[PDB]
């Protein structure tokens, strides 16, 4: 029951959703790495409004596939979503570490899917994921500048090195 | 590992965080009701909106319970969010319905967490939820509303009323 | 007879040229469904207007294409623009109908020349449907979700149905 | 002589008596640190200036207590204010330390007083203190966000902490 549907693969379009449960899944884990900033025994409030702003751009990111997923004519499918990987999440620099594996694997999903989109020869999702690409890019190449600054700060005074990157390098 | 913790009992630090993953289910839920209502072939605007709204509604009020879980010295803990019940969701009206369900369940949770912070002496907890309260009955009055004119304008002019109701009801 | 020719195939070319005449024989086609809307017989006005745009969206994507034909020192080549394929249009559903299915022919052909242009490795010509691609997409589910509409309001009282669409739903 | 006071009992008249004056000597306590924190061989005036706004909010908290007393139709019954536990208050950190018991101990009574009036049927008075309890919340978690800095930053370089302290975090 669609009466548009032209040239989405059944393939694509399961890749899709599957694309919509990673990017929800990224959400719900920045969720988790934003509030564990937040608690009183950690209290980095840059740090908790770096990984609140990526759960909402990975939210974000969902809503696009989405609303793609329709213009197409396929059907969204949910799945569960996973919780994080763990409830806590270390130091700043555990964190961006984790955060750069996410970002890797969810980079590694886009190009999974258009490269299915390239064998499929479906230009729409190629164009559409271009939006994606770029800005995966961007954040990665960010999450990257940040852990070698904090790599740099941690000598040994890593206290007074993850202080001073949360107040001189992150949004507060 | 808090040093604020006051007055805040492990059942409603443990309650709370099930209050939150309701929450996120419940806005899941809703994420999954407005896309279907985007299909080509559902296609009623007006209540894709009204779900993607409370979808953003109910990630506020989880987002609310987790800085408030932090604020009290409670560690925020996450579970996996379970799939919405249904992957079709059938007329605007059996839409409603599953809405007007959701929201019972969400309400009747804040009033069982209402309980637990009166007989734990948490004054606190009660006037946090004070917010929940009352946006939760505003909620169900207005879902009620809704059906009450849903529900009038089936008649046997099933499409026709289900057309109407979206145009001149719900906001596009 | 260009200076500037260059990676640009004769078959894009050609392919170009036909293209050109597809997006104009799809205006001819919106221009006479649009005066067909305004009979005094037939006197739906948000129906007119909603072609006569699809009209003017067609000759602006002609022109696109031909200023891109010249762009890449191809040559403009004009054939006859058949009649459009009826008189007299029917009913909304009808006309809609056949919109969807006149936009469906020209995306596959959009389809067809993003395919050649990857064949004869065009990555300009990629770049440039990307504007046709992405709009053809939105065009389709708008015709999709206004026929899931129309359809809905069809029961057995057609005529109001059909004043109920033209009024709440298309501009006037 | 009151022709106002009703269900207001003796108990709360006294127990709202007693916390004017635990909230006078808080601030009390507020101003011996503010100024502490201003001496030339101390001299971090961002953390002067934290505890002088606490001082303030603290006479305010007694100021709003003693009109509610007169509202009530009870009868505002002064005390000695006891001089502050210290008459230096060491670093920050040992500051930050002295504040936060005070505050908990403000906390403890409010919570006394939220007891008595809901043993005594006296519902104002819990909607009164709904105001103090999230303000007492809410100024708790953001010492105790404020200690976790200061401990982050003594390491072996304690000076250079507390200066950074109170240059990056501290309003100045
Ligand atoms: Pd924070
Ligand atoms: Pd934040
Ligand atoms: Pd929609
Ligand atoms: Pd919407
Ligand atoms: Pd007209
Ligand atoms: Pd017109
Ligand atoms: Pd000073
Ligand atoms: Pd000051």
């Amino acid at each position: 029951s669609s009466q548009i549907r032209q040239n989405y693969s059944t393939e694509v379009e399961a890749a899709v959703n599957r694309l919509v449960n990673l990017y929800l899944r990224a959400s719900y884990t920045y969720l988790s790495l934003g509030f564990y900033f937040d608690r009183d025994d950690v209290a980095l409030e840059g740090v908790c409004h770096f990984f609140r702003e990526l759960a909402e751009e990975k939210r974000e990111g969902a809503e696009r596939l989405l609303k793609m997923q329709n213009q197409r004519g396929g059907r969204a499918l949910f799945q569960d979503l996973q919780k994080p990987s763990q409830d806590e999440w270390g130091t700043t620099l555990d964190a961006m570490k984790a955060a750069i594996v996410l970002e890797k694997s969810l980079n590694q999903a886009l190009l999974d899917l258009h490269a299915l989109g390239s064998a499929q020869a479906d230009p729409h999702l190629c164009d559409f994921l271009e939006h994606f690409l770029d800005e995966e890019v961007k954040l990665i190449k960010k999450m990257g500048d940040h852990l070698t600054n904090i790599q740099r700060l941690v000598g040994s005074q890593a206290g007074l090195g993850e202080y001073l990157f949360e107040r001189l390098t992150l949004k507060h």
